[PDB]
Order: structure tokens, then C-alpha cells, then sequence
């Protein structure tokens, strides 16, 4: 019985290697590395990897893993694939700590853009989580974290880190971890998939999927959301990506909404992480 070797990026960075038969669906993989890590609340997780155009796509548990990376390599990513709106209610503490973890490369990589302070103040969550109580022996005037806080570092930063931190002590890890959750899915582009399109008149726009349904974003001043409960059908044509809404109180028709992607492969991707976003937040 041939086995694959399967290669995984876990969120500390770190990889985990296991193997599985060459014809495993994509569940059997995602179960090993769940079992590794500990983690029991699996449904807001997944596996990701890149297709031969380089864009990141989730692994389909349902379906064989050879059929999903076909010519490529079987390297993955351990993400989180549904951002929890409220994550106090996510019943274990390591089920919050993945989130934080995904959350930190969001916010290091710019995914999740981020004041000033709600950097140092997150950065003071997970120094006090990771080291425990300030020692100013660590921590002279000159002190630079080896932790990643921004895509971009400044001294400021780090000054501001260090000062909400002396504000922590005896702040235990999940204590920690449950204060960055509260402060991080306030952020208005938390857990939002962003997707490159143009809409039915050809403008450039961004197209969010997230919990609270699919959001337009054009020039920054016209911001449009489509709350899942409204979406009747999500389909896709060629390069084009439509929603059916529901018809508004005494309107006789339905009204359908079309994108176009920058090809076939970017707009069935798109469909199917909206597909996946309106039945886990339906039932959520
Ligand atoms: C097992 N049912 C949960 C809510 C879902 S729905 C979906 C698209 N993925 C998951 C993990």
C-alpha cells in the first residue's frame, strides 16, 4: 500500500512530516495533523495549498489529495479557515491559542491592517501569554523583542509593547489570549478572505468573504455587504462570479450581482470559500 510523504507549515512555524496512502482524501491528513496538534475543535481549521498559478487553495476534505495538488508537491499550510466572530465562546483554551497564532501571522504578513496601539497592545498580550510578568532585567531602554508584532518594526513599537505589558502582570496564558481575541476580531478586517475583481462595469474592486457575509470594497468611501441570510445562490461562468439576493418586502424580483475574476480558477475559488462561508455561519 504506497504512502506519500506529506509535508505541513504549522502556525508556530515549525513542520510537521507524516505519510499517508497516495489515494487518502484530504480529511485523512487534516485528522493526523488535528491529533498532533491537540485539537479538538477541528471545523474552524484547514489545510491550504499552492496550485500550479501559485494561489493558495483550502485542501477539500472530501476529496483525494492527489486530485487537488496534482503536479505539485503535497506541502501544506495549517490554517484557520473560519475566523469565530465571538471566540470567548470556543469551548478550549488551545483551540484560542491556534487563533491567536493565525491571527499573529495576519497581522506580521499586512492582511490585517492594525493601529498603533492595537499593535503594542495585541504585541503586550502575547509577550505576557508567551514570557509571563514583565523583568526589567530583559528589558533595558534599548530592548527589542524577538517576537514579530507588524509588517513593519519601529522603537516606538517596541516602547509601547513593553509598557503595556508592566500593565499585565499576573496575567495567565489563557487570560492573555482571550483579552488578544476580544481586542483582534474588533479589527474591521478580521477574518475577511480578500479577493481581486471588477464589477459588472469593469472597476477594480475587492470582494471580503467572512462571517457576516461578502463585502465590496471600491475607493474606500463606497463599502457594500451582502449578509449571507440574503444570498439565495453563488454561482460561476467562465471568469464571472454572480449572487442571487433575495427580492427586498414588495419587490417582485430577485436581483442577481456579477464580478469578473481575473480567470476561471480565481472565480470557482471564490464561489466555493463563499459556498463554505454562507453553510458554516447558517449553522454556526
Ligand atoms: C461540519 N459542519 C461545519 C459547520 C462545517 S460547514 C463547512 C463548509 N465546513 C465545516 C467544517
Amino acid at each position: 500500500p504506497k504512502s506519500m510523504q506529506c509535508k505541513v507549515i504549522l502556525l508556530d512555524g515549525s513542520e510537521y512530516t507524516c505519510d499517508v496512502e497516495k489515494r487518502s482524501r484530504g480529511q485523512v491528513l487534516f485528522d493526523k495533523v488535528c491529533e498532533h496538534l491537540n485539537l479538538l475543535e477541528k471545523d474552524y481549521f484547514g489545510l491550504t495549498y499552492r496550485d500550479a498559478e501559485n494561489q493558495k487553495n483550502w485542501l477539500d476534505p472530501a476529496k483525494e489529495i492527489k486530485k487537488q495538488v496534482r503536479s505539485g508537491a503535497w506541502h501544506f499550510s495549517f490554517n484557520v479557515k473560519f475566523y469565530p466572530p465571538d471566540p470567548a465562546q470556543l469551548s478550549e483554551d488551545i483551540t484560542r491559542y491556534y487563533l491567536c497564532l493565525q491571527l499573529r501571522d495576519d497581522i506580521v504578513s499586512g492582511r490585517l491592517p492594525c493601529s498603533f496601539v492595537t499593535l503594542a497592545l495585541l504585541g503586550s498580550y502575547t509577550v505576557q501569554s508567551e514570557l509571563g510578568d514583565y523583568d526589567p532585567d530583559e528589558c533595558g531602554s534599548d530592548y527589542i523583542s524577538e517576537f514579530r508584532f507588524a509588517p513593519n518594526h519601529t522603537k516606538e513599537l517596541e516602547d509601547k509593547v513593553i509598557e503595556l505589558h508592566k500593565s499585565h502582570r499576573g496575567m495567565t496564558p489563557a487570560e492573555a489570549e482571550m483579552h488578544f481575541l476580544e481586542n483582534a476580531k474588533k479589527l474591521s478586517m478580521y477574518g475577511v478572505d480578500l479577493h481581486h475583481a471588477k464589477d459588472s462595469e469593469g472597476v477594480e474592486i475587492m470582494l471580503g468573504v467572512c462571517a457576516s457575509g461578502l463585502l465590496i470594497y471600491r475607493d474606500r468611501l463606497r463599502i457594500n455587504r451582502f449578509a449571507w441570510p440574503k444570498v439565495l445562490k453563488i454561482s460561476y461562468k467562465r471568469n464571472n462570479f454572480y449572487i442571487k439576493i433575495r427580492p427586498g418586502e414588495f419587490e417582485q424580483f430577485e436581483s442577481t450581482i456579477g464580478f469578473k475574476l481575473p480567470n476561471h480558477r480565481a472565480a470557482k475559488r471564490l464561489w466555493k470559500v463563499c459556498v463554505e462561508h454562507h453553510t458554516f455561519f447558517r449553522l454556526l
